[PDB]
């Protein structure tokens, strides 16, 4: 067991807004993702506009600042580090992707829900019905729901 955060109250900022989506999508599909493991933990997730958060929620494209760069469209998609100070717990999605609400280009809540996964510190499952495993698949977002091995491993973390 990696790190975990040591605390439950947790705080998101969305840095900036990827222009593929209207704002009000992109926010709900954000608080939405992490309501899956708020509903699953005893985590409580608060999005913030200023100040220093823990979760730091970033679109962008190419080499950003970190050394794990972006490869453009298709390939990678997004991701996450683990539970820790400074740019520990934050998610970058990959701008050259087309995000979307639904099923065309690559869905946001869904790719969320996974990188939220990291940011609290799990890694990949190898059952193909977690939303930890390792490959990218649309399924119905109205009807999403967690695998037990999802839920095995996030209450091994947190409760
Ligand atoms: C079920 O819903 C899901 C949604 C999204 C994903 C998912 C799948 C793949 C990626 S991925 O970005 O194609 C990817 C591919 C292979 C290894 C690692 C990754 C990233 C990390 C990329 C990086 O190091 O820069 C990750 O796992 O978070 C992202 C997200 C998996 C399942
Ligand atoms: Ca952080
Ligand atoms: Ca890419
Ligand atoms: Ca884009
Ligand atoms: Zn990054
Ligand atoms: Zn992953």
């Amino acid at each position: 067991m990696g790190p975990v955060w040591r605390k439950h109250y947790i705080t998101y900022r969305i840095n900036n807004y990827t222009p593929d989506m209207n704002r009000e999508d992109v926010d709900y599909a954000i608080r939405k993702a992490f309501q899956v493991w708020s509903n699953v933990t005893p985590l409580k997730f608060s999005k913030i506009n200023t100040g220093m958060a823990d979760i730091l929620v970033v679109f962008a494209r190419g080499a950003h600042g970190d050394d794990h760069a972006f490869d453009g469209k298709g390939g990678i998609l997004a991701h996450a580090f683990g539970p820790g100070s400074g740019i520990g717990g934050d998610a970058h999605f990959d701008e050259d992707e087309f995000w979307t609400t639904h099923s065309g280009g690559t869905n946001l809540f869904l790719t969320a829900v996974h990188e939220i996964g990291h940011s609290l510190g799990l890694g990949h499952s190898s059952d193909p019905k977690a939303v930890m495993f390792p490959t990218y698949k649309y399924v119905d977002i109205n009807t999403f729901r967690l695998s037990a091995d999802d839920i095995r491993g996030i209450q091994s973390l947190y409760g």
